[PDB]
């Protein structure tokens, strides 16, 4: 893959989920760009057995497909928990993580996912290091 | 600066560090890109007052330049302890801190930054984070 058809991988898994289904219009609206664009990259996501279009359904992702895409939005998502939790401002957040989500290592990942456990399961870890911040 | 501007500043302020000077085969080299992308890098930078033509040294940074590369050889630094202190793969830090550091905000580098000393300041806090990764 690529970081751009990840991008694209992860708005298709969004919408699927959240619409039960991915129109090209709709990956245009949340993507900013004009929905030939889309098709280009949806048309390369075939090619790469990522996803199939079905007559009524549309686009459909294969198990490849579904398998990855749900992980792409983990790593959204703990990526913005991570910033969160070390306290930076909300505003800042989904600006880095998506300037940073397709330039991190899995195993990068792997360990953010347990510096995250580490402070949720002991608020006093949060406190400590929150301490450290305003002073 | 543009973050293809940072790359070119913080390789040329460690080129300065360490050699004296920042020839054009030694920046090409080390950013691999083609020398006459170098070329016409520097020619940008230098017109926008980053850079500078000295004699016998050749193109040295401006006050302003070198200001701005001690913050990106900072930023650099931090983010690789930062790995290697959640347990990152020595083998892969380099290529997460290339990939990531011109696309995060200062407010998240300095929330790293929290983190970081955090660690370092109890032993056991990294045993516990350890225990971690090891589950
Ligand atoms: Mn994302
Ligand atoms: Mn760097």
């Amino acid at each position: 893959t690529t970081p751009s058809m990840e991008m694209y991988i992860e708005q298709i898994y969004m919408l699927i989920e959240e619409k039960g289904y991915a129109r090209v219009s709709d990956i245009a609206e949340a993507l900013a760009v004009h929905p030939s664009s889309v098709t280009k990259m949806v048309q390369k996501l075939d090619k790469d057995e990522y996803l199939i279009y079905e007559k009524y359904r549309g686009l459909v992702l294969t198990s490849k497909g579904k398998k990855i895409g749900k992980r792409l939005v983990y790593r959204h998502e703990l990526l913005e928990q991570f910033l969160r939790i070390i306290g930076v401002d909300e505003e800042k957040i989904y600006n880095d993580v998506e300037g940073i989500e397709h330039h991190l290592s899995w195993n990068s990942i792997d360990r953010i996912g347990d510096l995250v456990q580490y402070f949720e399961e002991d608020d006093a870890r949060k406190k400590d290091l929150k301490s450290i911040q305003k002073k």
